[PDB]
Protein backbone atom coordinates (compact mmCIF):
# COMPACT_ATOMS: atom_id res chain seq x y z
CA UNK A 1 0.00 0.00 0.00
CA UNK A 2 2.87 1.83 0.18
CA UNK A 3 3.61 2.43 -3.54
CA UNK A 4 0.04 4.31 -3.31
CA UNK A 5 1.25 6.83 -0.57
CA UNK A 6 4.44 7.52 -2.92
CA UNK A 7 3.10 7.82 -5.82
CA UNK A 8 1.40 11.49 -4.09
CA UNK A 9 4.23 11.87 -0.82
CA UNK A 10 7.23 12.59 -3.58
CA UNK A 11 6.21 14.54 -6.93
CA UNK A 12 8.08 16.14 -9.32
CA UNK A 13 5.72 19.93 -9.47
CA UNK A 14 5.78 21.35 -12.76
CA UNK A 15 5.85 25.09 -13.18
CA UNK A 16 2.47 27.32 -14.36
CA UNK A 17 2.39 30.44 -15.85
CA UNK A 18 1.17 33.75 -13.45
CA UNK A 19 -2.79 34.16 -13.85
CA UNK A 20 -2.82 38.07 -13.17
CA UNK A 21 -0.67 38.55 -16.20
CA UNK A 22 -1.98 36.37 -18.75
CA UNK A 23 -5.68 37.36 -17.56
CA UNK A 24 -4.53 41.22 -18.75
CA UNK A 25 -2.91 39.78 -22.20
CA UNK A 26 -5.34 37.59 -23.16
CA UNK A 27 -8.29 39.80 -21.67
CA UNK A 28 -10.07 36.69 -19.99
CA UNK A 29 -10.99 35.98 -16.38
CA UNK A 30 -8.28 35.26 -14.51
CA UNK A 31 -7.78 31.24 -14.93
CA UNK A 32 -6.45 29.24 -11.65
CA UNK A 33 -3.08 28.66 -10.19
CA UNK A 34 -4.59 25.74 -8.21
CA UNK A 35 -2.79 23.63 -10.88
CA UNK A 36 -0.43 21.73 -8.70
CA UNK A 37 -2.56 19.81 -5.93
CA UNK A 38 0.19 17.36 -3.73
CA UNK A 39 -3.23 14.73 -3.00
CA UNK A 40 -2.65 15.54 0.46
CA UNK A 41 -5.06 16.09 3.16
CA UNK A 42 -4.79 17.41 6.53
CA UNK A 43 -6.24 19.12 9.84
CA UNK A 44 -6.39 21.84 12.13
CA UNK A 45 -3.16 21.43 13.93
CA UNK A 46 -1.63 18.89 11.47
CA UNK A 47 2.52 19.06 11.73
CA UNK A 48 3.70 18.68 8.15
CA UNK A 49 7.42 18.29 6.97
CA UNK A 50 8.01 19.46 3.31
CA UNK A 51 11.28 18.74 1.90
CA UNK A 52 12.15 20.73 -1.34
CA UNK A 53 15.24 19.99 -3.62
CA UNK A 54 16.90 22.53 -5.66
CA UNK A 55 14.40 25.22 -6.71
CA UNK A 56 16.44 27.13 -9.36
CA UNK A 57 16.32 30.37 -7.62
CA UNK A 58 12.45 30.04 -7.68
CA UNK A 59 9.70 31.09 -4.91
CA UNK A 60 7.50 28.59 -4.11
CA UNK A 61 4.70 27.86 -1.57
CA UNK A 62 2.45 25.71 -0.11
CA UNK A 63 -1.02 26.51 0.01
CA UNK A 64 -4.46 24.65 1.88
CA UNK A 65 -7.34 25.22 0.11
CA UNK A 66 -10.75 24.39 2.01
CA UNK A 67 -14.27 26.00 2.55
CA UNK A 68 -15.64 29.72 2.13
CA UNK A 69 -19.28 31.12 2.03
CA UNK A 70 -21.89 32.04 4.91
CA UNK A 71 -24.78 31.24 3.13
CA UNK A 72 -23.55 27.63 2.20
CA UNK A 73 -20.21 25.99 1.49
CA UNK A 74 -18.29 25.84 -1.46
CA UNK A 75 -14.43 25.37 -2.59
CA UNK A 76 -12.65 28.69 -1.82
CA UNK A 77 -9.89 29.42 -4.72
CA UNK A 78 -7.32 31.03 -1.98
CA UNK A 79 -6.40 29.57 2.04
CA UNK A 80 -3.44 29.32 4.06
CA UNK A 81 -0.20 30.00 2.67
CA UNK A 82 3.22 28.72 3.61
CA UNK A 83 6.51 29.68 2.21
CA UNK A 84 8.77 26.90 1.02
CA UNK A 85 12.53 27.18 1.02
CA UNK A 86 15.08 24.40 -0.54
CA UNK A 87 15.49 21.51 1.94
CA UNK A 88 13.72 21.31 4.89
CA UNK A 89 10.29 22.79 6.12
CA UNK A 90 8.33 22.24 8.84
CA UNK A 91 4.66 23.63 8.87
CA UNK A 92 1.89 23.47 10.97
CA UNK A 93 -1.87 23.30 9.74
CA UNK A 94 -3.88 26.31 10.47
CA UNK A 95 -6.61 24.63 9.53
CA UNK A 96 -8.00 21.81 7.63
CA UNK A 97 -7.95 21.69 3.31
CA UNK A 98 -5.82 20.06 0.95
CA UNK A 99 -3.06 21.15 -0.07
CA UNK A 100 -1.49 22.41 -3.78
CA UNK A 101 2.03 23.71 -4.51
CA UNK A 102 2.29 27.19 -5.74
CA UNK A 103 4.55 27.25 -8.53
CA UNK A 104 3.86 30.13 -10.82
CA UNK A 105 6.38 31.49 -12.87
CA UNK A 106 7.79 32.48 -16.69
CA UNK A 107 7.78 29.22 -18.88
CA UNK A 108 10.23 30.42 -21.13
CA UNK A 109 13.37 31.03 -18.97
CA UNK A 110 15.52 27.87 -18.85
CA UNK A 111 15.31 27.82 -15.14
CA UNK A 112 11.49 27.14 -15.50
CA UNK A 113 11.91 23.28 -14.41
CA UNK A 114 10.02 21.03 -12.05
CA UNK A 115 10.71 20.70 -8.47
CA UNK A 116 10.78 17.38 -6.73
CA UNK A 117 9.03 18.00 -2.94
CA UNK A 118 8.66 15.42 -0.56
CA UNK A 119 6.02 15.03 1.92
CA UNK A 120 7.01 11.90 3.86
CA UNK A 121 5.05 9.15 5.79
CA UNK A 122 3.25 10.67 8.58
CA UNK A 123 2.81 13.97 7.13
CA UNK A 124 -1.03 14.54 6.26
CA UNK A 125 -2.86 12.24 5.18
CA UNK A 126 -2.90 10.62 1.80
CA UNK A 127 -6.17 11.19 -0.63
CA UNK A 128 -4.44 11.09 -3.95
CA UNK A 129 -5.78 12.93 -7.04
CA UNK A 130 -5.82 11.57 -10.97
CA UNK A 131 -4.16 12.89 -13.66
CA UNK A 132 -5.12 12.21 -17.38
CA UNK A 133 -1.80 12.01 -18.76
CA UNK A 134 0.17 9.82 -16.14
CA UNK A 135 -2.71 7.57 -14.82
CA UNK A 136 -4.30 7.29 -18.38
CA UNK A 137 -7.38 5.07 -17.27
CA UNK A 138 -10.75 4.49 -15.91
CA UNK A 139 -9.66 1.44 -13.82
CA UNK A 140 -6.67 3.59 -11.88
CA UNK A 141 -9.16 6.46 -11.47
CA UNK A 142 -11.59 4.23 -9.56
CA UNK A 143 -8.96 2.89 -7.56
CA UNK A 144 -7.75 6.31 -6.77
CA UNK A 145 -11.56 7.36 -5.84
CA UNK A 146 -12.04 4.55 -3.51
CA UNK A 147 -8.98 4.96 -1.46
CA UNK A 148 -9.82 8.84 -1.43
CA UNK A 149 -11.55 9.75 1.70
CA UNK A 150 -11.45 13.36 1.82
CA UNK A 151 -14.19 15.29 1.36
CA UNK A 152 -13.57 16.53 -2.21
CA UNK A 153 -11.29 14.53 -4.73
CA UNK A 154 -9.41 16.26 -7.61
CA UNK A 155 -9.28 15.40 -11.29
CA UNK A 156 -6.61 17.28 -13.48
CA UNK A 157 -7.18 17.00 -17.73
CA UNK A 158 -5.11 19.08 -19.93
CA UNK A 159 -7.16 22.02 -20.04
CA UNK A 160 -9.56 21.75 -17.01
CA UNK A 161 -9.59 20.38 -13.35
CA UNK A 162 -12.73 19.34 -11.56
CA UNK A 163 -12.36 19.34 -7.76
CA UNK A 164 -15.87 17.64 -6.51
CA UNK A 165 -17.48 16.26 -3.61
CA UNK A 166 -16.52 12.31 -3.45
CA UNK A 167 -19.55 11.39 -2.42
CA UNK A 168 -21.15 12.24 -6.30
CA UNK A 169 -18.16 11.32 -7.78
CA UNK A 170 -19.17 7.53 -6.39
CA UNK A 171 -23.09 8.20 -6.83
CA UNK A 172 -22.33 9.28 -10.56
CA UNK A 173 -19.42 8.19 -12.27
CA UNK A 174 -17.80 6.15 -9.35
CA UNK A 175 -16.02 4.19 -12.08
CA UNK A 176 -15.37 6.40 -15.50
CA UNK A 177 -13.99 9.88 -15.51
CA UNK A 178 -12.38 9.76 -19.30
CA UNK A 179 -15.48 10.64 -21.30
CA UNK A 180 -15.94 13.38 -18.84
CA UNK A 181 -12.69 14.99 -18.84
CA UNK A 182 -11.92 14.39 -22.65
CA UNK A 183 -15.31 16.14 -23.44
CA UNK A 184 -14.65 18.80 -21.08
CA UNK A 185 -11.37 19.48 -21.76
CA UNK A 186 -12.63 19.56 -25.61
CA UNK A 187 -14.81 22.29 -24.93
CA UNK A 188 -12.12 24.72 -23.06
CA UNK A 189 -9.97 23.65 -25.69
CA UNK A 190 -12.42 25.07 -28.50
CA UNK A 191 -13.14 28.02 -26.99
CA UNK A 192 -9.86 28.49 -26.74
CA UNK A 193 -9.25 27.55 -30.35
CA UNK A 194 -11.87 30.47 -31.70
CA UNK A 195 -9.93 33.38 -29.32
CA UNK A 196 -6.40 32.52 -31.63
CA UNK A 197 -4.12 32.09 -28.37
CA UNK A 198 -2.70 28.78 -29.88
CA UNK A 199 0.63 30.58 -30.50
CA UNK A 200 1.49 31.10 -26.53
CA UNK A 201 -0.28 28.49 -24.88
CA UNK A 202 1.45 26.36 -23.87
CA UNK A 203 4.60 27.55 -24.54
CA UNK A 204 4.04 30.40 -22.15
CA UNK A 205 0.67 30.30 -20.42
CA UNK A 206 -0.87 26.62 -19.51
CA UNK A 207 -3.08 27.46 -16.02
CA UNK A 208 -6.26 25.49 -16.20
CA UNK A 209 -9.68 26.20 -15.77
CA UNK A 210 -10.61 24.93 -12.07
CA UNK A 211 -14.45 23.93 -11.60
CA UNK A 212 -15.87 23.57 -8.03
CA UNK A 213 -19.28 22.11 -6.75
CA UNK A 214 -20.87 24.58 -4.80
CA UNK A 215 -23.61 24.01 -1.89
CA UNK A 216 -26.20 26.30 -3.61
CA UNK A 217 -26.43 28.66 -6.65
CA UNK A 218 -27.07 27.07 -9.70
CA UNK A 219 -23.89 27.51 -12.28
CA UNK A 220 -21.61 30.13 -13.38
CA UNK A 221 -18.13 31.71 -14.30
CA UNK A 222 -15.92 34.46 -12.19
CA UNK A 223 -12.00 34.96 -11.82
CA UNK A 224 -10.06 31.59 -10.76
CA UNK A 225 -12.94 29.28 -10.43
CA UNK A 226 -16.20 28.35 -12.35
CA UNK A 227 -18.94 26.84 -10.62
CA UNK A 228 -21.68 23.95 -11.37
CA UNK A 229 -23.67 22.92 -7.86
CA UNK A 230 -23.43 19.68 -6.70
CA UNK A 231 -27.05 18.40 -6.69
CA UNK A 232 -26.42 18.90 -10.75
CA UNK A 233 -22.98 17.42 -11.12
CA UNK A 234 -25.39 13.93 -12.54
CA UNK A 235 -25.43 16.52 -15.70
CA UNK A 236 -22.04 17.53 -16.31
CA UNK A 237 -20.04 14.22 -15.22
CA UNK A 238 -22.44 11.57 -17.47
CA UNK A 239 -21.23 12.28 -21.34
CA UNK A 240 -24.83 10.52 -21.79
CA UNK A 241 -26.53 12.97 -19.57
CA UNK A 242 -24.94 15.79 -21.23
CA UNK A 243 -25.39 14.60 -24.46
CA UNK A 244 -29.24 13.58 -23.81
CA UNK A 245 -30.92 16.96 -23.70
CA UNK A 246 -30.32 20.14 -25.63
CA UNK A 247 -29.39 22.52 -22.91
CA UNK A 248 -27.39 20.29 -20.87
CA UNK A 249 -24.23 21.27 -23.04
CA UNK A 250 -25.33 24.74 -23.10
CA UNK A 251 -25.37 26.42 -19.73
CA UNK A 252 -21.81 25.32 -19.10
CA UNK A 253 -20.40 26.38 -21.89
CA UNK A 254 -22.06 29.59 -21.40
CA UNK A 255 -20.46 29.67 -18.30
CA UNK A 256 -16.91 29.08 -19.41
CA UNK A 257 -17.84 31.89 -22.18
CA UNK A 258 -17.97 34.34 -19.91
CA UNK A 259 -13.81 33.67 -18.79
CA UNK A 260 -13.26 34.42 -22.59
CA UNK A 261 -15.59 37.16 -24.07
CA UNK A 262 -14.20 40.55 -22.63
CA UNK A 263 -11.95 41.08 -25.43
CA UNK A 264 -15.15 41.03 -27.81
CA UNK A 265 -17.67 42.33 -24.96
CA UNK A 266 -19.37 45.66 -24.45
CA UNK A 267 -22.33 46.09 -21.44
CA UNK A 268 -25.39 45.94 -22.81
CA UNK A 269 -24.05 42.13 -24.48
CA UNK A 270 -22.60 40.53 -21.77
CA UNK A 271 -24.80 37.63 -21.85
CA UNK A 272 -25.04 37.10 -25.33
CA UNK A 273 -21.17 37.86 -26.32
CA UNK A 274 -20.07 34.63 -24.88
CA UNK A 275 -23.08 32.75 -26.71
CA UNK A 276 -20.40 33.01 -29.76
CA UNK A 277 -18.72 30.20 -27.30
CA UNK A 278 -21.86 28.19 -26.73
CA UNK A 279 -23.24 27.81 -30.43
CA UNK A 280 -19.48 26.83 -31.80
CA UNK A 281 -19.58 24.08 -28.92
CA UNK A 282 -23.07 23.07 -30.07
CA UNK A 283 -21.67 22.84 -33.39
CA UNK A 284 -18.79 20.76 -32.25
CA UNK A 285 -20.89 18.39 -30.19
CA UNK A 286 -22.40 17.31 -33.50
CA UNK A 287 -26.23 16.44 -31.97
CA UNK A 288 -28.27 20.22 -31.79
CA UNK A 289 -28.99 22.84 -34.02
CA UNK A 290 -27.75 26.27 -33.43
CA UNK A 291 -29.70 28.72 -30.58
CA UNK A 292 -31.00 31.73 -31.04
CA UNK A 293 -33.89 33.52 -32.73
CA UNK A 294 -34.64 34.01 -36.30
CA UNK A 295 -33.88 37.76 -37.84
CA UNK A 296 -37.64 38.10 -37.95
CA UNK A 297 -36.93 39.13 -34.06
CA UNK A 298 -33.89 41.94 -35.48
CA UNK A 299 -36.54 43.57 -38.15
CA UNK A 300 -39.57 43.73 -35.62
CA UNK A 301 -37.04 45.39 -32.82
CA UNK A 302 -35.11 47.60 -35.10
CA UNK A 303 -37.78 48.92 -37.33
CA UNK A 304 -41.00 48.00 -36.05
CA UNK A 305 -39.85 49.18 -32.72
CA UNK A 306 -37.35 51.87 -33.72
CA UNK A 307 -34.75 50.11 -31.31
CA UNK A 308 -30.64 50.00 -31.54
CA UNK A 309 -28.45 47.66 -30.68
CA UNK A 310 -28.08 48.34 -26.97
CA UNK A 311 -31.84 48.27 -26.52
CA UNK A 312 -33.09 45.26 -29.21
CA UNK A 313 -36.07 43.26 -27.84
CA UNK A 314 -35.39 45.64 -24.67
CA UNK A 315 -37.22 49.16 -24.00
CA UNK A 316 -36.28 48.39 -20.48
CA UNK A 317 -32.37 49.00 -20.56
CA UNK A 318 -31.93 46.53 -17.63
CA UNK A 319 -32.03 42.76 -18.76
CA UNK A 320 -30.50 41.70 -22.63
CA UNK A 321 -32.51 39.84 -25.17
CA UNK A 322 -30.00 37.63 -25.30
CA UNK A 323 -31.59 35.28 -28.31
CA UNK A 324 -31.99 37.88 -30.47
CA UNK A 325 -28.20 39.55 -29.59
CA UNK A 326 -26.69 36.10 -30.10
CA UNK A 327 -26.86 35.76 -33.87
CA UNK A 328 -24.64 38.49 -34.62
CA UNK A 329 -21.50 36.71 -33.61
CA UNK A 330 -22.86 33.60 -34.74
CA UNK A 331 -23.63 35.27 -38.31
CA UNK A 332 -20.10 36.12 -38.66
CA UNK A 333 -18.82 32.67 -37.81
CA UNK A 334 -21.76 31.39 -40.29
CA UNK A 335 -20.33 32.90 -43.46
CA UNK A 336 -16.79 33.33 -42.86
CA UNK A 337 -16.25 29.41 -40.70
CA UNK A 338 -18.76 27.37 -42.22
CA UNK A 339 -18.72 28.96 -45.69
CA UNK A 340 -15.33 28.77 -44.79
CA UNK A 341 -14.92 32.58 -46.87
CA UNK A 342 -12.11 33.09 -44.04
CA UNK A 343 -11.33 30.20 -41.53
CA UNK A 344 -9.50 31.97 -39.25
CA UNK A 345 -12.16 35.28 -38.93
CA UNK A 346 -12.51 34.84 -35.32
CA UNK A 347 -9.04 34.45 -34.28
CA UNK A 348 -7.97 37.23 -36.41
CA UNK A 349 -10.85 39.40 -34.80
CA UNK A 350 -9.94 38.14 -31.24
CA UNK A 351 -6.56 39.27 -32.02
CA UNK A 352 -7.20 43.04 -32.94
CA UNK A 353 -9.97 43.27 -29.84
CA UNK A 354 -6.63 42.52 -27.91
CA UNK A 355 -4.69 45.40 -29.51
CA UNK A 356 -7.65 47.62 -28.84
CA UNK A 357 -7.89 46.89 -25.29
CA UNK A 358 -10.94 48.63 -24.09
CA UNK A 359 -12.90 47.01 -20.98
CA UNK A 360 -16.74 46.01 -21.28
CA UNK A 361 -17.65 48.90 -19.45
CA UNK A 362 -15.03 51.67 -19.73
CA UNK A 363 -16.97 53.38 -22.66
CA UNK A 364 -19.53 50.91 -24.42
CA UNK A 365 -20.76 53.10 -26.88
CA UNK A 366 -17.44 53.61 -28.67
CA UNK A 367 -16.69 49.62 -28.36
CA UNK A 368 -19.05 48.43 -30.31
CA UNK A 369 -18.10 51.32 -32.92
CA UNK A 370 -14.30 49.38 -32.29
CA UNK A 371 -16.08 45.97 -33.05
CA UNK A 372 -17.79 46.69 -35.65
CA UNK A 373 -14.34 48.01 -37.48
CA UNK A 374 -12.01 45.52 -36.40
CA UNK A 375 -14.55 42.97 -38.25
CA UNK A 376 -14.30 44.90 -41.42
CA UNK A 377 -10.72 44.44 -41.40
CA UNK A 378 -10.70 41.04 -39.70
CA UNK A 379 -12.61 40.48 -43.00
CA UNK A 380 -10.86 42.68 -45.22
CA UNK A 381 -14.49 43.50 -45.93
CA UNK A 382 -16.66 46.53 -45.86
CA UNK A 383 -19.27 45.28 -43.13
CA UNK A 384 -21.35 48.66 -42.73
CA UNK A 385 -24.52 47.11 -43.73
CA UNK A 386 -24.08 44.23 -41.53
CA UNK A 387 -23.82 46.08 -38.96
CA UNK A 388 -26.48 48.85 -39.61
CA UNK A 389 -28.83 45.80 -39.57
CA UNK A 390 -28.08 44.91 -36.16
CA UNK A 391 -28.43 48.66 -35.20
CA UNK A 392 -24.67 49.63 -34.48
CA UNK A 393 -25.17 53.44 -36.36
CA UNK A 394 -28.61 54.65 -33.88
CA UNK A 395 -27.48 57.28 -31.56
CA UNK A 396 -27.39 56.78 -28.40
CA UNK A 397 -27.15 58.50 -24.84
CA UNK A 398 -28.72 57.11 -21.66
CA UNK A 399 -27.24 54.83 -19.58
CA UNK A 400 -27.70 50.93 -18.78
CA UNK A 401 -27.68 48.47 -15.85
CA UNK A 402 -25.77 44.92 -16.61
CA UNK A 403 -23.23 44.25 -13.82
CA UNK A 404 -22.97 47.82 -13.19
CA UNK A 405 -24.68 50.82 -14.38
CA UNK A 406 -22.78 52.16 -17.58
CA UNK A 407 -22.57 55.40 -19.76
CA UNK A 408 -24.04 54.51 -23.52
CA UNK A 409 -23.17 57.09 -25.61
CA UNK A 410 -22.94 56.87 -29.43
CA UNK A 411 -23.06 60.15 -31.30
CA UNK A 412 -23.53 60.92 -35.12
CA UNK A 413 -19.95 62.18 -35.37
CA UNK A 414 -18.65 58.56 -34.28
CA UNK A 415 -20.90 57.03 -36.40
CA UNK A 416 -19.60 58.92 -39.04
CA UNK A 417 -15.70 57.91 -38.80
CA UNK A 418 -16.51 54.30 -38.26
CA UNK A 419 -18.38 54.42 -41.46
CA UNK A 420 -15.30 56.21 -43.22
CA UNK A 421 -12.98 53.75 -41.32
CA UNK A 422 -14.60 50.67 -42.49
CA UNK A 423 -15.58 52.12 -46.05
CA UNK A 424 -11.52 51.98 -46.73
CA UNK A 425 -11.95 48.19 -47.06
CA UNK A 426 -13.76 46.09 -50.06
CA UNK A 427 -17.42 46.22 -50.77
CA UNK A 428 -18.28 42.20 -49.10
CA UNK A 429 -18.73 39.63 -51.57
CA UNK A 430 -22.24 38.52 -49.86
CA UNK A 431 -25.05 39.81 -47.97
CA UNK A 432 -24.66 37.15 -45.23
CA UNK A 433 -26.72 39.84 -42.34
CA UNK A 434 -29.45 37.60 -44.06
CA UNK A 435 -27.54 34.23 -43.52
CA UNK A 436 -29.10 31.35 -41.26
CA UNK A 437 -27.79 27.96 -40.23
CA UNK A 438 -30.85 26.30 -39.87
CA UNK A 439 -33.95 25.82 -42.33
CA UNK A 440 -37.47 25.11 -41.42
CA UNK A 441 -37.94 21.90 -41.83
CA UNK A 442 -34.91 20.46 -39.47
CA UNK A 443 -37.47 21.88 -36.57
CA UNK A 444 -40.96 20.16 -35.56
CA UNK A 445 -43.47 22.24 -35.17
CA UNK A 446 -43.58 22.60 -31.85
CA UNK A 447 -40.03 24.18 -31.78
CA UNK A 448 -39.84 27.62 -31.27
CA UNK A 449 -37.27 27.91 -34.92
CA UNK A 450 -40.02 26.06 -36.45
CA UNK A 451 -41.91 29.31 -37.40
CA UNK A 452 -38.90 31.52 -36.34
CA UNK A 453 -36.07 30.83 -38.99
CA UNK A 454 -37.73 32.10 -42.18
CA UNK A 455 -37.60 30.46 -45.63
CA UNK A 456 -34.76 31.52 -47.52
CA UNK A 457 -30.98 32.56 -46.69
CA UNK A 458 -29.63 28.92 -45.62
CA UNK A 459 -26.03 29.15 -45.38
CA UNK A 460 -25.26 27.11 -48.58
CA UNK A 461 -26.97 29.70 -51.15
CA UNK A 462 -24.29 31.90 -49.56
CA UNK A 463 -21.32 29.01 -49.73
CA UNK A 464 -22.64 28.21 -53.50
CA UNK A 465 -23.06 32.33 -54.41
CA UNK A 466 -27.21 30.99 -55.96
CA UNK A 467 -28.01 33.20 -58.16
CA UNK A 468 -31.70 34.65 -58.79
CA UNK A 469 -32.69 32.91 -61.98
CA UNK A 470 -36.23 32.73 -62.04
CA UNK A 471 -39.93 34.83 -62.65
CA UNK A 472 -39.84 36.53 -59.45
CA UNK A 473 -42.66 38.36 -58.52
CA UNK A 474 -44.97 39.78 -55.45
CA UNK A 475 -48.13 40.90 -54.28
CA UNK A 476 -49.58 42.97 -52.00
CA UNK A 477 -52.81 42.83 -50.25
CA UNK A 478 -53.33 45.45 -47.52
CA UNK A 479 -50.26 44.88 -45.33
CA UNK A 480 -49.40 41.11 -46.10
CA UNK A 481 -46.70 40.71 -48.77
CA UNK A 482 -46.32 37.24 -51.21
CA UNK A 483 -43.44 36.58 -53.15
CA UNK A 484 -43.64 34.07 -55.85
CA UNK A 485 -40.37 31.95 -57.08
CA UNK A 486 -38.70 34.08 -54.50
CA UNK A 487 -37.21 30.69 -53.03
CA UNK A 488 -33.35 31.90 -54.63
CA UNK A 489 -33.27 35.18 -52.66
CA UNK A 490 -31.84 35.53 -49.20
CA UNK A 491 -34.10 37.90 -47.94
CA UNK A 492 -36.70 40.79 -49.21
CA UNK A 493 -36.27 44.44 -48.60
CA UNK A 494 -38.33 47.61 -48.19
CA UNK A 495 -36.09 50.57 -49.00
CA UNK A 496 -36.57 54.21 -48.72
CA UNK A 497 -36.70 54.94 -52.77
CA UNK A 498 -33.90 53.32 -54.89
CA UNK A 499 -32.01 50.15 -53.77
CA UNK A 500 -29.76 52.33 -52.00
CA UNK A 501 -32.49 53.70 -49.85
CA UNK A 502 -31.79 53.37 -46.15
CA UNK A 503 -33.81 50.24 -44.81
CA UNK A 504 -37.24 50.40 -43.53
CA UNK A 505 -38.26 46.72 -43.23
CA UNK A 506 -36.98 43.13 -43.89
CA UNK A 507 -38.01 39.48 -44.43
CA UNK A 508 -36.56 35.70 -44.66
CA UNK A 509 -39.92 34.83 -45.13
CA UNK A 510 -41.65 34.51 -48.55
CA UNK A 511 -45.03 35.85 -46.85
CA UNK A 512 -45.01 38.25 -44.52
CA UNK A 513 -47.18 40.99 -42.54
CA UNK A 514 -45.76 44.66 -42.37
CA UNK A 515 -46.31 46.15 -39.45
CA UNK A 516 -48.64 49.31 -39.16
CA UNK A 517 -45.17 51.64 -38.06
CA UNK A 518 -43.76 51.55 -41.01
CA UNK A 519 -43.81 53.95 -43.07
CA UNK A 520 -44.56 52.50 -46.50
CA UNK A 521 -45.33 56.20 -48.91
CA UNK A 522 -41.86 56.15 -51.68
CA UNK A 523 -41.02 52.39 -50.87
CA UNK A 524 -40.10 50.07 -52.66
CA UNK A 525 -39.51 45.98 -52.48
CA UNK A 526 -36.53 44.05 -53.55
CA UNK A 527 -35.20 40.67 -53.64
CA UNK A 528 -31.45 40.40 -52.13
CA UNK A 529 -29.67 38.08 -54.16
CA UNK A 530 -26.73 35.93 -51.95
CA UNK A 531 -23.71 38.32 -53.25
CA UNK A 532 -25.94 42.16 -52.70
CA UNK A 533 -27.77 41.99 -56.05
CA UNK A 534 -30.96 43.55 -55.58
CA UNK A 535 -34.24 43.21 -57.95
CA UNK A 536 -37.03 45.65 -57.99
CA UNK A 537 -40.49 43.74 -57.37
NA1 LIG B 1 2.64 8.99 -10.92
NA1 LIG C 1 -1.46 16.39 -16.66
NI1 LIG D 1 9.21 8.97 1.71
NI1 LIG E 1 -29.72 53.56 -39.49
ZN1 LIG F 1 -24.40 34.18 -18.37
Amino acid sequence: SDKWEKEFRIRSYEPYSNIAEWADKLMTKKYSDLDNPTGISVKAGDDIIVLVGDTYGQNISMQCIWETGTEYKQTASSGDVYMLNPGVNKLTMKGEGQLFVMYNTELTSNTAKPIKIHIPLGSGTVNGFFDLKEHKTDEKYAELLKKSTHKYFCIRGEKIMFYFHRNKLLEYVPNNILSAIHLWDNIVGWQQELMGIDDVRPSQVNNHLFAISPEGSYMWASDYQIGFVYTYLGNILLEDNVMAAEDNAWGPAHEIGHVHQAAINWASSTESSNNLFSNFIIYKLGKYKSRGNGLGSVATARYANGQAWYNMGDATHQNEDTETHMRMNWQLWIYYHRCEYKTDFWQTLFKLMREVNMTEGEDPGKKQLEFAKMASKAANQNLTDFFEMWGFFEPVNTTIEQYGTYKYYVSDAMIREAKEYMAQFPAPKHAFQYIEDRKKSEFPSNDYRYSAVGDVGYYTQFKENQKITKAITAELAGRKVSIQNGDEAVAFELRENDENGKLLYFSTFTTFEIPSSILMVNAKLYAVQADGKRILL
